[PDB]
């Protein structure tokens, strides 16, 4: 769990 991973996550649970 990375880089772009905090992207999606930015978009999908906040974390």
């Amino acid at each position: 769990c990375r880089a772009l991973i905090k992207r999606i996550q930015a978009m999908i649970p906040k974390g």
